[PDB]
């Protein structure tokens, strides 16, 4: 079984806690690889492989299992084990009742029925535990290569909500597609046009995904294709603020996208910009837009 380096160590499949199947308990699908709510009582994510995938997307299946299970830190989903003795092949992982950052943003927005269902703050508070995911995974040397809202999750609606980075398939496949398929949206120019990766790669798609965040879940590049996206973002064009956003919060995104690598601020820089937002009561109590 093929081996992957995280930190000093390298692993093995054979280091992934197998789970006996005949404990796991599938109880609903989660949205469709399907994804389903499973007992463990633990209470899990169930990850499905497809048996009619190939021997590739069984090696990419594992491999992101591996993957997972040698992070830790809190922003981070955790990997409960893996159920490989038996087919279907599971990966069990924490279950997150929140489910995924966008369509949170999209089902949660505040209306005339709930016009406090999210506050500033909120955003700010999930802003800020992905960039304490991003901090992790920069001083551990992994680069992500698709932060963005449909891959990050919520342990919960609620108000203790917590985000999580919860996919790495392009982290996977990278580590071992086609072009339409590509983020182009969350990518800086060195990666599009010379498949050039850093931390610093990261940092964009970041203020891309700020953006999805104020924006409460909207497309990127709104009306723009994905060329078209190429095109602007290569000849210096930039998204404008999300409606209502404070100053100070479209600043971090603008300095997230500085055409050059190197003028863009690693996330400690990030993680303290938003600190600084969430002090400042103009910032905080400014109003989210209440679609009608
Ligand atoms: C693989 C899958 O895992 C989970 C899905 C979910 C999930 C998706 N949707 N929902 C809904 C369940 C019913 N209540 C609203 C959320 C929960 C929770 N925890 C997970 N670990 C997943 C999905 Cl489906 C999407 C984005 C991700 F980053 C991940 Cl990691």
């Amino acid at each position: 079984n093929p081996n992957y380096c995280f930190a000093g160590k390298t692993s093995s499949i054979s280091d992934l806690k197998e789970v006996p199947r005949k404990n796991i308990t599938l109880i609903r699908g989660l949205g469709h690889g399907e994804v389903y709510e499973g007992q463990v009582p633990l209470q899990v994510a169930v990850k499905t492989l497809p048996e009619v995938y190939s021997e590739q997307d069984e090696l990419d299946f594992l491999m992101e299992a591996l993957i997972i299970s040698k992070f830790n830190h809190q922003n981070i989903v955790r990997c409960i084990g893996v159920s490989l003795q038996s087919l279907p092949r599971f990966i069990l992982l924490e279950l997150m009742a929140g489910g995924d950052l966008k369509s949170f943003l999209r089902e949660t927005r505040p209306r005339p029925s709930q016009p406090s269902s999210l506050a500033m703050l909120d955003l700010l508070h999930v802003a800020r535990d992905i960039a304490c995911g991003c901090q992790y995974l920069e001083e551990n040397h992994f680069i992500h290569r698709d932060i963005a809202a449909r891959n990050c999750l919520l342990t919960c609606p609620g108000p203790g909500r917590v985000a999580k980075i919860g996919d790495f398939g392009m982290a996977r496949d990278i580590y071992r597609g086609g072009c339409a398929m590509l983020p182009v949206k969350w990518m800086p120019p060195e990666a599009f046009m010379e498949g050039i990766f850093t931390s610093k790669t990261d940092t964009w798609s970041f203020g891309v995904l700020l953006w999805e965040i104020f924006s409460l879940g909207y497309m990127p590049y709104p009306s723009k294709s994905n060329q078209e996206v190429l095109e602007f973002v290569t000849s210096g064009g930039r998204m404008d603020p999300p409606k209502n956003c404070p100053g100070p919060v479209y600043r971090i995104m603008t300095q997230c996208w500085q055409h050059q690598p190197e003028d863009r601020p690693n996330f400690a820089i990030i993680l303290e910009r938003i600190e600084y937002c969430t002090q400042d009561p103009d910032v905080i109590n400014t109003a989210l837009p209440i679609e009608y």
